[PDB]
């Protein structure tokens, strides 16, 4: 309880992440399963990343981009690269998104905080943001965990804003 209040900052960051991530998951019976999986992963419950990823890969309804974002989130928290995640994490439907993703990636390597990263990321399109997530998925240690989460939240915000 006394200890518990000191950890409210990081727990509230995790609540914001799960809220953003769930906002891009279709309102289907499957959504309950994703929520309970995200809850268990954010609670530090023992998880096999390969089992989670195989389950993600074979889910119907989910768009490859939602699978990519969920794939990225699970990789960031559960202590390798999956092709379905790499393929999804892009904005190749606009050649200019790679140009912008590289420039955002350069800036994110300099950030430390979740809010600093989320604030910078929100100046970019959903397409550029997803391509930037793809760049980090290839080199996860290029940015801090808080910065990677800020980027995920910014990406979810821009996808939810277009749908």
């Amino acid at each position: 309880s006394g200890l518990e209040v000191l950890f409210q900052g990081p727990m509230s960051l995790l609540t914001e992440v799960e809220t953003y991530v769930l906002s891009i998951v279709p309102s289907a019976p499957l959504k309950a399963e994703i929520a309970q999986r995200l809850e268990d992963v954010f609670a530090g419950k023992n998880t096999d990343l390969e089992v989670l990823m195989e389950w993600l890969k074979t889910r119907p309804i989910l768009s490859p981009l939602t699978k990519g974002i969920l794939g990225f989130v699970f990789t960031l928290t559960v202590p390798q690269r999956r092709r379905f995640v790499q393929n999804a994490l892009n904005g190749n439907g606009d050649p200019n998104n790679m140009d912008k993703a590289v420039k955002l990636y350069r800036k994110l390597k300099r950030e430390i905080t979740f809010h600093g990263a989320k604030e910078i990321a929100l100046s970019y399109s959903a397409g550029a943001l997803a391509s930037c997530m793809g760049l980090i998925y290839n080199r996860m240690g290029a940015v801090t965990t808080e910065v990677a989460f800020g980027l995920v939240c910014a990406t979810c915000e821009q996808i939810a804003d277009s749908q």
